[PDB]
């Protein structure tokens, strides 16, 4: 009989079926299938095919994407693909008119654009080409030019640099359309005096000398980029006159120093809402601008201000949480930690004093999905007590006391994990279950909650999986100062617990992070378990999240702390349960998992015969400002400087002599970068300890090119196996 | 008694004694031992404290060498030395006065001096600073700044750019003094437009920001540096004017293309010899420049050029070879191949056309070492026709035919590889002894070549060794094709010619390399045959020196061929041989001897088992122009291109199915670039091959810190203990 091997997983022998539709209305969506995109009728489910396959069969490019316009007449061709970052690339981007099912070529859109966005409703463009906007009315028209300013590696218009992108907005676009598309809002950054990381990138074998990379990065401590905040009236572009954009400036709370733009959001047409950070992560200002029809200016009364101050820790999971507007614009939802330090949805009326709190309980809020007059929709993990499940809920805005569960009971012991996507207004909703069965895609009508059809069950899948050995998972908990740590297992087929299992400790650790779950995955560790035989544990220790603020917080400041010591306590505790070998015990772990691992490799409790360390971060300086400071402050003596120093890897070479260590890292990683693993080895050379070691030529943080992804899980599989003496 | 242990090699627990002295005159030799220094009367022994170790206590830095003048008045402190490539370095000079006795302190030589060298007699001064040339006639005096438009990476004035450094001069040098001391001829080098290798220096932990350095460093068919030659009268200097150079062209066959200065050698007061070559390394031409005492010029007869071509491969060993004049300049001697191809010393007459053969026979030449009007002395490898061996002979130079051996005899059984240092005027002689026994340095009187005293026989690390069980070394030959080729096996103590050992081939087998030789090591292979019980091996095959040119020259414009090769031929030999483990062959090498080692290891021979390459050449493109371009010609579509493509490692990466590899590489190479190895992986990855690795943190192709030659070693004798299963 068969098991889940490495080349299933390398090879994606059994796949995940899903459901991605996009939501382009009230009650229709667009799916693709066989490259025919279809759309659909949400209540009565018909469908008809709104792109047939071979449309641009004579297109003479192989297309990346597709984007329809709001109003269906035109839809957009990405080609060219070139990935960047984690979000940023660039494109060729060309436009098909549907009615006259016609290729426009007036007035192109240019290569190597960084950038496009349809308006809200309508079919205007704008779109960001050599760091500056630009806009265009119709497709087939000249497009307006709105920024002068940007240049390469020093101006962004419209778009974020590497730190805005990676840690702030999770976003290359920098624009956005007010609900109209009236307004363009757009946000600028200055890099000039941001230090530069700087890597070789060799290239083919062809290239005779190696390319360097030079990227804007701040640092822990470093000059960070400097934002302004501009809005654009799309109405009035002149042929003759320049764009007239006006500019917004920060509260003067922030203009006293370094800060940070971090959330925009339109409330109505002639109402934005304003987030800013400041660079010390505990204190942010919510500015409410309304544009004035006499001046053409926005103004955000200082007056109506919303402040965030944290004590304990910072401010929001990983930044200040999202507001949801009510319709009018006068009031808005948002997660906010609660006098207990749980984070539950409260509720803001412009002009008024604080908020008033519509959910309560020992459980947080994930999310707010959809907001319509009647109800609030949102994630969370109240059900059964379980900080690693999601569900659906519903409560009702003319009694708080009545909130509904939406996906509870839609199947209790195959669906304990939700995630929802609404139509617009909400009239129907898309639930999707994650595990810790088999994921189940789903329809629902918002009027009364009712099941209409199921999109996708994975049967196809379920009975490839009945022939094969699969490992089960545990989700549970232990108890350490009277205090609930969740923890996952995946066992291995026929589990035993008479007979020794070898144990794998797959960490992640960082804050806010949860490694315990009730997700269904198809991964290295289903592997490990059913072909070789090994436990794969997981554990949330303090600085994990959606538990409470007294333990996400325990880590403020105190890096490599407490979520290192309590990863070797949960080793501790899975010995002494009786199916573990404690001479066999293992570790591993990627980004923050790695620099974890790491600490806890040289802690030298014994625990831990070896571990693997993938694109670890060595010490908190090498890494960047907007993440670092948020956890850590400032490395200098009046901040938080010792305990930078305290915290890192380096520091602990000598212990590891006392285990097998395994050290990989991307050459060309832009994020956790190689220098830091390069100081990790050179500390194990210094002080004389045998490790082994690998580095990736031009693989990223992701190292996912398919050869490189393959390659790397059958060098570590290896490496597993010798530490445990397995066949 | 114990074994040669991995730790004794790292610790170097037994020391070779050496003698390293310096003729000071044509009978007096300085030497320091225990920190003073000493002169020493050649013909009686007796000797007196120059300096004692006492004198400097107080001086305030450590001091990195000295330098006295050659009167003996002065004497140069250098200290403050930071290493720059294989032979370049800047450092801080203090001068002390002898007679005073005190530390001359105005007119300083500035701090990051680039080189300092005393005139040939007297107490002059040549220094290089900010790559500009300055002079002192007397070392309390001010200098006199000779060049003006020195400027860092672009020009240098009397110091070599990377490749003249490494390739060329091997020396950061480029400053040289008339006999006399009256001119001081330099060269002038512009890397204006050489491309230049970039990467990362990471530094201690606490640099934030990697720094990136930059080398200007002509890859294979790059743009080369140029060269310019000049001599200034020294006497002539005026604090008033800035002084005069004259520049000595190079003839007009140079000119014509691409070219090198790759020789200068003062002939007499007023003669100097410039040998110049072709960038295609197949031509050079030595010019011989008089003084013109009036014209204040120097002018070169072409009628005076001697011509040096090939045929077969390139000019000279690794260059072409050095001219010793006689007494008068006006005739000289030289090392050069003859129509059998073997080299062989050669008399040259100025104003006359075409050479005699003063030597031939079928062995060669390897260094004129001395001239007098009755006696050349010369090292060869004709005794016992051993191409390992190495004696000093003299030849009498009004009769040819008269040739007496100096050192054959000397003690046969322990000496069979000699090197010689003669005093000024040769009237004495230091030999030295490398092998095979424990090295011994004896001084002799040329007048009837008679032993005068031991000055070293390393009794104390006789001593040492008896409570050792040591390995041996055999050397010999074997047949591939009616040719002898010269091999050598270090052999475990009580070798037993009945059993299997494991064997590891220790290869470099780059263009005129020799690995089996007479000399005596204590390294590595000592200790992987006296403790592990391993057979350590090395061949000298087709592209070997020292053998004549049908040997040296088969792989000419073919590298990565017949080397390659006959490494493998030579492994099945081994195996046939029946003392050897088939079933357990290694193979390993450094730089040259790691491109060997990985197109062997990717030749799917299938004879070994697993072998280790250090920063190893992977395309010849990568590498340096001087050295490639001379055994490769140019890699354009015109010349070598084709088997350029066809010589690379990455094209080999899927046999590397059949094998174990690893690989290892300093990430600060300067030399071989981390690129190579960056090349390598890469390709190993595409084509699925499971491999080991290992980067150096800030080492250079040396890998010669401390802490990492600890490391490096101590990693590869893990890896091949476990390929052949040692405990
Ligand atoms: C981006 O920031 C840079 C750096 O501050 C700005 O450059 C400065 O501009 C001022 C005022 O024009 C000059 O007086 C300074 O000399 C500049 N300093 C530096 C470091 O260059 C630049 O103006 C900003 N660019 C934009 C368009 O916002
Ligand atoms: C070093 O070589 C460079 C490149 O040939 C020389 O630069 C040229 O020199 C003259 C004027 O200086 C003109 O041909 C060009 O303006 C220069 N071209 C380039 C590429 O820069 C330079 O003069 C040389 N320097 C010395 C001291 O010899
Ligand atoms: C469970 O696995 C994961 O969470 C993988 N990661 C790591 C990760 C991800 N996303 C963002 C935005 C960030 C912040 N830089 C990170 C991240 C977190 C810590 C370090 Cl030290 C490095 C990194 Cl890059 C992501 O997807
Ligand atoms: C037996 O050990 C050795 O031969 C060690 N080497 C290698 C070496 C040495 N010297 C010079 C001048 C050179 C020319 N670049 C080299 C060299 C030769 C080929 C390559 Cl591919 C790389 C290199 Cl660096 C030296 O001392
Ligand atoms: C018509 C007009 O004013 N257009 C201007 C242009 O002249 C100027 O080059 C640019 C930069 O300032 O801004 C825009
Ligand atoms: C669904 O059916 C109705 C009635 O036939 C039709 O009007 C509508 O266009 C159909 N929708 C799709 C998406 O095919
Ligand atoms: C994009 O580049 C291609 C390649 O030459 C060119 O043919 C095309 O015209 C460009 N597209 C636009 C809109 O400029
Ligand atoms: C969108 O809102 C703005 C707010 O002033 C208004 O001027 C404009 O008329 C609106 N756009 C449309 C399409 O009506
Ligand atoms: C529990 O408390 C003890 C203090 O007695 C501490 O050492 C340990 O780290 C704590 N563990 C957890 C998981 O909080
Ligand atoms: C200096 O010289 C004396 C012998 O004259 C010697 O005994 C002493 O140890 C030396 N000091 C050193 C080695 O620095
Ligand atoms: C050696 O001895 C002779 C005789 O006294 C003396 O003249 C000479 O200076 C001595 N040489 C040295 C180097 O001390
Ligand atoms: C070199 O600098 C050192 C101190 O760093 C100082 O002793 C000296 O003055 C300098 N030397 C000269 C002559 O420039
Ligand atoms: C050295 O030789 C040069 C060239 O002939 C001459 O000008 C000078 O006088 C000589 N100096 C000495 C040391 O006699
Ligand atoms: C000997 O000759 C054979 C036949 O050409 C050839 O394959 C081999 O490479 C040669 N070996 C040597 C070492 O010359």
């Amino acid at each position: 009989r068969k098991t889940y091997t490495l080349t299933d997983y390398l090879k994606n022998t059994y796949r995940l079926k899903l459901y991605s539709l996009r939501w382009i209305s009230d009650h229709e969506y667009l799916y693709k299938q066989e490259n025919n995109i279809l759309v659909f009728n949400a209540e009565y489910g018909n469908s008809s095919v709104f792109l047939e396959n071979s449309t641009f069969d004579e297109f003479g490019h192989s297309i990346n994407d597709y984007s329809i316009s709001p109003d269906g007449q035109f839809i957009l061709l990405e080609y060219n693909y070139v990935k960047q970052w984690r979000h940023s690339y660039t494109a060729s981007y060309d436009i098909y008119d549907l009615n006259k099912r016609q290729l426009i070529t007036e007035e192109r859109i240019p290569n190597n654009t960084q950038w496009v966005t349809w308006s809200p409703v309508g079919h205007k463009l704008a779109y960001v080409w050599n760091n500056d906007i630009y806009v265009k009315i119709e497709p087939n028209l000249p497009s307006y030019r709105i920024t002068w300013t940007g240049k390469e590696d020093i101006i962004y218009n419209g778009i974020t640099d590497w730190v805005y992108e990676e840690e702030v907005f999770s976003a290359y676009s920098a624009l956005w359309w007010s609900p109209n598309g009236t307004f363009l809002a757009y946000a600028q950054f200055n890099d000039t005096e941001v230090p530069l990381i700087e890597y070789s990138f060799y290239s083919d074998e062809s290239l005779q000398y190696p390319k360097t990379v030079r990227v804007p990065y701040p640092k822990a401590g470093a000059v960070n980029p400097t934002v302004k905040f501009f809005v654009v009236n799309t109405d009035s572009l002149s042929s003759v006159t320049n764009a007239t954009s006006i500019q917004i400036t920060a509260p003067a709370s922030m203009l006293i120093g370094d800060h940070y733009l971090c959330d925009v959001t339109w409330a109505t047409q002639e109402r934005i809402s304003l987030q800013w950070l400041r660079r010390i992560q505990n204190y942010s200002v919510m500015d409410i601008c309304d544009y004035d029809e006499s001046s053409g200016r926005w103004n955000c009364l200082v007056a109506r201000q919303h402040i965030e101050m944290s004590t304990t820790g910072w401010v929001g999971r990983f930044r200040p949480s999202e507001p949801h507007f009510t319709l009018d614009g006068n009031s808005f939802y948002k997660i906010i930690s609660n006098e207990e330090g749980y984070r539950h949805i409260c509720y803001f009326q412009i002009d008024k004093k604080d908020c008033t709190f519509i959910t309560k309980g020992t459980w947080e809020v994930i999310g707010i999905e959809a907001l319509t007059s009647d109800y609030l929709y949102y994630i969370s993990n109240e059900y059964k007590g379980m900080p690693g499940g999601r569900n659906l809920y519903k409560i009702q805005l003319s009694d708080y006391t009545k909130v509904t569960c939406l996906s509870c009971e839609l199947n209790p012991e195959r669906c304990q994990y939700y995630s929802v996507s609404f139509s617009k207004e909400a009239k129907y909703y898309q639930l999707r279950c994650s595990g810790p069965g088999l994921p189940l895609y789903t329809l629902h009508s918002s009027v009364n909650d009712k099941g209409l059809r199921v999109l996708e069950d994975n049967s196809a899948l379920d009975k490839m999986l009945q022939n094969v050995q699969m490992p089960s998972k545990k989700l549970d908990f232990i108890i350490l100062n009277e205090t609930k740590f969740w923890y996952q297992m995946i066992l291995p087929p026929h589990f035993d617990k008479s007979k020794k299992y070898p144990l794998l400790l797959d960490v992640y650790a960082g804050p806010c992070s949860q490694k315990a779950d009730t997700v269904f995955r198809l991964n290295w560790a289903t592997y490990l378990a059913s072909t070789e035989n090994i436990i794969v544990a997981s554990f949330d220790g303090r600085g994990s999240g959606y538990q409470g603020d007294k333990i996400m917080h325990a880590i403020n400041r105190r890096l490599g702390t407490f979520e290192v010591e309590d990863q070797i306590e949960a080793a501790r505790q899975f010995s002494k349960m009786g199916f573990v070998d404690n001479k066999r015990i293992a570790i591993w772990g990627w980004s923050y998992g790695g620099y974890v691992t790491s600490m806890v490799l040289g802690s030298g409790s014994g625990v831990f015969k070896c571990g693997i360390a993938v694109a670890p971060v060595s010490r908190w300086e090498y890494y960047d400002s907007v993440y670092t400071e948020r956890y850590m402050g400032l490395p200098t003596p009046e901040d938080n400087l010792d305990h930078y120093r305290n915290s890192t890897v380096m520091s602990r070479a000598e212990n590891f002599k006392q285990v097998e260590y395994l050290l990989i890292h991307g050459t060309a990683d832009d994020n956790v970068h190689f220098q830091q693993s390069a100081q990790i080895s050179k500390a194990l050379v210094d002080v004389g300890v045998d490790f082994q070691a690998m580095w990736y030529t031009d693989e990223d943080h992701g190292i996912a090119s398919s050869t490189a992804h393959q390659h790397i899980y059958t060098h570590m599989s290896h490496f597993i196996k010798q530490c445990f003496s397995l066949p």
